C-alpha cells in the first residue's frame, strides 16, 4: 500500500527472516514476493527456494531414496518384506508437495500474525526509495520504505549454445513438481544439486546418468568429492565424464535425443532419455529489478549485488542478503541469520555482524558428505604442506554389517595445523547422517578446538560419529587408514 | 604358560585394548578370558560384554526395531510395501549372532597377530604376582607376570527375595542369544538396559511391559528420562509403575505367572508372561578372583576394586580398569581408552592420565536420548538456580513430517552458566540418531564452548542437529519452547 519502515524484496529464507524480526521489533513492514514461472511453467507459493524448490523437497526425496535402502536392509534384520518393492513417483511427489504447501501456509500465517503485509507482486526499482509491483492480473502498485532489503535469490541457469535446451530440458525448479515420473534421466552438471538430484533418482529406481564436463563439486575438497561420485557410480548412477552436450532433439516418441562431445575419447556421442535436467549453476535475480534506477551496484562477472560487512550495498538505506549478495555462502541458514542480525542492527540496538567463517554444510548425496572448515588443498595453500597434519580413517557403520552394505568410501579426514596442540582446520565426513554428525564439530571449530582436545574427547559407542574422535592415523605416516 | 611382562585378567573392552597396546609397545603379554555361563546356560566367545552381550547386539536389535518403523515411513514416501510386515526373531538373532562371532574371531586374530597368548582360563589370585587358571576340562595352569591388569567387568544382578527369579527369569546375557522369540515379555527394572531392551522388543512387535519400582534412569536428567518413557508408552510399551515383583510361578503351559506388589494402589497384582527379563543392575566380577590372597582391596558396598587416578589398586604393580574399578563410567570407550593410556604409561614413557570428565553417552531407546555434561539438576546443585541458564526447544525432524510420525518429546535442552558468555555445562538431545548428534558437542564441552559461541555456529539445514545451534528460548523467560 503506502510507505513502510522496512520493505523486503523476496519472500524467501533471508527476506522472511528479516521481515519477521523487523516486525517483532515493532516496525511497520512489507514483503513483496512473486514467483516467475520456470520456462517449463512451474511456479509455487510463499517461502522461497529452500521451502519450495531447494533444501526441503530435496531432503525429502533423498529420504525417499534412503527408505528404499532401509527396506532392503530390513530383511537382513528379520523383516519378511516382499522384496523387489516398487516406488510410485506420484505418491511421493504428492506427499512432498503437501508438506511444502503447509510451509507456504505457515509463512502466510506468521506474516498475518506479526502484521506484515505481503504483496504477491513482482517488484522493480523506480527510485532509491520506491518500488513498483505488478500482480498476476497486470495491476501496478507503488511501495516505498525508509529501508529496503533485497533478498531475491537466484534461479537455475540455462546453457547457451545447446539448441533444444530451453524447450526440452527442465531444472531443479521443475523436478520437485513433476506430475509424472521423469523416467530415464540425464542430469547435466557436477554441482551438489546435480549430484543430489541424480542421487535420489537412482535411489527411487530410475535409470540416471550424470554428465560432467570436468571435476565433481568444484570448490569442495577433491578427494572427498571423488569418493562421493565413486559411491554413486558403485550404486547405479551412470557417469559421462569429460562430456558436454551440444543439442537436444525431441523424437516422434517424445523421448529426447541428446548429442554431446566426449573429450576423454574425442568423439561425438548420442543417447536417448525421457528427461534432461540442467543443473549447471544458478544466476542471481537482479536483471528485472531496474537496479540502475536506484544506484545499486552489481558485480558484472556474476550478476550479484555488492555488499559490505553490515550487508549494505552502495546506497546506504539499502541492503542485500542471501544468494543475491556477492561473497556470501549460498545457504539457507546463513541467509536466515544475516536477515535476523540485520533486523537487529537496524531496529534493535545490536552491533553484531554476521559471521560467515567456518560455516558447515552437508551434501545429501546417496552417501552423505558433511564438512566444515578448510578442504585439505585450501589448508596446504594457506599454511604449507609441511605445516599441515591430516588424520584419516575408513570405518564401517555397525548398521551396515548385518545389512551387508558396502562401506568402501565411508571415510573421514580431519585437517590440522601440524605444530602442537594441532589446531583443527577442517573436518570432512562421508557416511550416514553426515549433517547430524558434522554440526557439533562446527562448534568445536568455532571454539578453536585442537587435535589434542579431540584425542581427549571420549566416543559414544556404537556410533559413526565416534570414529571422528578416534582419528589417529596421519597421512604423513603413510600407515593404512582402514 | 610362564611369567609375562603383562598379564591381563578379562578379555573384554578394557583388557583387550590394554593387552594389544602393551604388545605393540614390544612387551610379552598374556590375557586370560573365561565366560562363566549365565544361570540359564548362555555363554559366548572372546571380546567381553560389549561385543557379545552389550552395545553391539543391543544396537543391532535396536536397529531391527527402527527398521520396522522405516518400513511404515516408506509407504508415505511412495514405496508400495505390503503392509503389516512380519518380523522373524530367529532370522534377526542369527544375523546378530553371526556378526558377534565375526568379532570374537577378529579379536583372536589380532591377539595371534600381535603374539599375545590367550588362555581360555578362569583366573583367580594365588598371590600378588601369581594367578591360577582352570580351563573348561578342569585343567589348572599357573601364570605370573610383573604387572597385572584386572578388567573383569560385571554380570547381571538377580533379586533376592523373589522366589522363581533364578529358575524362570533371564537377563541381558541370555536375551541376545535366545533360540526362540521371548513372546510376551515383562522387563523388570528402570535402567538404560531395561529401557533399551524393552524398547527393541516393543519395536519388533512383541507385547512388552516394564516394571519400575521408582523413577526411570536414576542418575540421568529426570525431565529427559521422563520424556523417554512417555515416548515408549505412546509407542506401545506398557509400564507398571511403583511395582516390585514378589515371586514367579511356572504354569502347566510353561507360561510364567508373575505376582507383584503395586505401591501406587497398595494391592498385589498378577499377570502372565512368556519371559521375565531382570535388568536391575550389574555386579562387578571380583568374588571368584580370591582378591584377599593378593592384598587387592575392594569397596564392600559395591564389590568394585579401588583404584587411583593412574588406575592402580592398593598393590602397586596391579591395576584395574573398566566396569570392575570403582568410580568409573561403565562404558566401553572409557575402558578402551583407559587400557590404552595405561599400556602407554607402563611401557611407553607417557604421563597422560585418563580423563573421565564430560564423557558423552546415548541411550538407544526407541527415541534415542544423547547427553553430555551435567544434568539440569546437577547444575543447579553445583552452582545455584540463579547462576544457571537453560535453553530449550521442541522440534520436528523433517523426515517425520511426510512420514506422519509423532515428534511430541523430540526435545533438546542446553544447560549453561548464566553469566556471559554463558559456559555450556550440559547438552541433552532426544531424537533420531542422538549419538550421531551428541558426539561433536562433547568436543565443544571439552573446549569450554559458551552459549555465545553456540549462537554464532551456523546450522546445517535440513537437520535435527541444527536445532541445537538454534536454541534461544530460556526456561527463565517462561516462553513457549515449541
Ligand atoms: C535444489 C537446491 C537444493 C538446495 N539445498 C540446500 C540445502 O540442503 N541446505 C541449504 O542450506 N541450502 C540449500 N539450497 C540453497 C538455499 O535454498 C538458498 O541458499 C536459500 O533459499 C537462499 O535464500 P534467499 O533469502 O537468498 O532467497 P530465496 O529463497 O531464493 O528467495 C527469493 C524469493 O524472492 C522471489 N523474488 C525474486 N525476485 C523478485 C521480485 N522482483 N519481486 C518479488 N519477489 C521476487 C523469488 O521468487 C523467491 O521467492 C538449495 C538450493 C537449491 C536450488
Ligand atoms: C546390555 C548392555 C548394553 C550396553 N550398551 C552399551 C553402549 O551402548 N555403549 C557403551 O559404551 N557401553 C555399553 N554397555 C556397557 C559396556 O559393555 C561395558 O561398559 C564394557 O563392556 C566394560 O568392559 P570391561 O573392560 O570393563 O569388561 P567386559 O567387556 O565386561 O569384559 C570382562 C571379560 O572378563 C571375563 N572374566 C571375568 N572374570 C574372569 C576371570 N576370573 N578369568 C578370566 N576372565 C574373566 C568376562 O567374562 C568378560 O569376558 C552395555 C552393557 C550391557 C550389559
Ligand atoms: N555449461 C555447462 N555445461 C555442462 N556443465 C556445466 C556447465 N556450467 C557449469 N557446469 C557444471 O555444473 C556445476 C554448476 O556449479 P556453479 O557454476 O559453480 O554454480 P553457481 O553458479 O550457482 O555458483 C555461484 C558461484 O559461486 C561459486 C561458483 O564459482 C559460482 O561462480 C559445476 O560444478 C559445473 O562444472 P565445472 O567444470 O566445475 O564448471
Ligand atoms: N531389586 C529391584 N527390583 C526392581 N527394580 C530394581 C531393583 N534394583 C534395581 N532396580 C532398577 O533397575 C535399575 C538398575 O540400575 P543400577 O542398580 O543403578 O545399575 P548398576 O548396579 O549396574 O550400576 C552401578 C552403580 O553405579 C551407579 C548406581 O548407583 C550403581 O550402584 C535401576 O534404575 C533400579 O531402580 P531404582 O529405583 O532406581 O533403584
Amino acid at each position: 500500500q503506502q510507505s513502510f519502515d522496512l520493505l523486503v524484496i523476496g519472500g524467501g529464507s533471508g527476506g522472511l527472516a528479516c521481515a519477521k524480526e523487523a516486525a517483532q521489533l515493532g516496525k511497520k513492514v512489507a514483503v513483496a514476493d512473486y514467483v516467475e514461472p520456470s520456462p517449463r511453467g512451474t511456479k509455487w507459493g510463499l517461502g522461497g527456494t529452500c521451502v519450495n524448490v531447494g533444501c526441503i523437497p530435496k531432503k525429502l526425496m533423498h529420504q525417499a531414496a534412503l527408505l528404499g535402502g532401509m527396506i532392503r536392509d530390513a530383511h537382513h534384520y528379520g523383516w519378511e518384506v516382499a522384496q523387489p518393492v516398487q516406488h510410485n513417483w506420484k505418491t511421493m511427489a504428492e506427499a512432498v508437495q503437501n508438506h511444502v504447501k503447509s510451509l507456504n501456509w505457515g509463512h502466510r500465517v506468521q506474516l498475518q500474525d506479526r502484521k506484515v503485509k505481503y504483496f504477491n507482486i513482482k517488484a522493480s526499482f523506480v527510485d532509491e526509495h520506491t518500488v513498483r509491483g505488478v500482480d498476476k492480473g497486470g495491476k501496478a502498485t507503488l511501495l516505498s520504505a525508509e529501508h529496503i532489503v533485497i533478498a531475491t535469490g537466484g534461479r537455475p541457469r540455462y546453457p547457451t549454445q545447446v539448441k533444444g535446451a530451453l524447450e526440452y530440458g527442465i531444472t531443479s525448479d521443475d523436478i520437485f513438481w513433476l506430475k509424472e515420473s521423469p523416467g530415464k534421466t540425464l542430469v547435466v552438471g557436477a554441482s551438489y544439486v546435480a549430484l543430489e538430484c541424480a542421487g535420489f533418482l537412482t535411489g527411487i529406481g530410475l535409470d540416471t546418468t550424470v554428465m560432467m564436463r570436468s571435476i565433481p563439486l568444484r570448490g569442495f575438497d577433491q578427494q572427498m568429492s571423488s569418493l562421493v561420485t565413486e559411491h554413486m557410480e558403485s550404486h547405479g548412477t551412470q557417469f559421462l565424464k569429460g562430456c558436454v552436450p551440444s543439442h537436444i532433439k525431441k523424437l516422434p516418441t517424445n523421448q529426447l535425443q541428446v548429442t554431446w562431445e566426449d573429450h576423454a575419447s574425442g568423439k561425438e556421442d548420442t543417447g536417448t532419455f525421457d528427461t534432461v535436467l540442467w543443473a549447471i549453476g544458478r544466476v542471481p535475480e537482479t536483471r528485472t529489478l531496474n537496479l540502475e534506477k536506484a544506484g545499486i551496484s552489481t558485480n558484472p562477472k556474476n550478476q550479484k549485488i555488492i555488499v559490505d560487512a553490515q550487508e549494505a550495498t552502495s546506497v546506504p538505506h539499502i541492503y542485500a542478503i542471501g544468494d543475491v549478495a556477492e561473497g556470501r555462502p549460498e545457504l539457507t541458514p546463513t541467509a536466515i541469520k544475516a536477515g535476523k542480525l540485520l533486523a537487529q542492527r537496524l531496529f534493535g540496538k545490536s552491533s553484531t555482524l554476521m559471521d560467515y567463517s567456518n560455516v558447515p554444510t552437508t551434501v545429501f548425496t546417496p552417501l552423505e558428505y558433511g564438512c566444515v572448515g578448510l578442504s585439505e588443498e585450501e589448508a596446504v595453500a594457506l599454511h604449507g604442506q609441511e605445516h599441515v597434519e591430516v588424520y584419516h580413517a575408513y570405518y564401517k557403520p555397525l548398521e551396515f554389517t548385518v545389512a551387508d552394505r558396502d562401506a568402501s568410501q565411508c571415510y573421514i579426514k580431519m585437517v590440522c595445523m601440524r605444530e602442537p596442540p594441532q589446531l583443527v582446520l577442517g573436518l570432512h565426513f562421508l557416511g550416514p547422517n553426515a549433517g547430524e554428525v558434522t554440526q557439533g564439530f562446527a562448534l568445536g571449530i568455532k571454539c578453536g578446538a585442537s587435535y589434542a582436545q579431540v584425542m581427549q574427547t571420549v566416543g559414544i559407542h556404537p556410533t559413526c560419529s565416534e570414529e571422528v574422535v578416534k582419528l589417529h592415523i596421519s597421512k604423513r605416516s603413510g600407515l593404512e587408514p582402514t
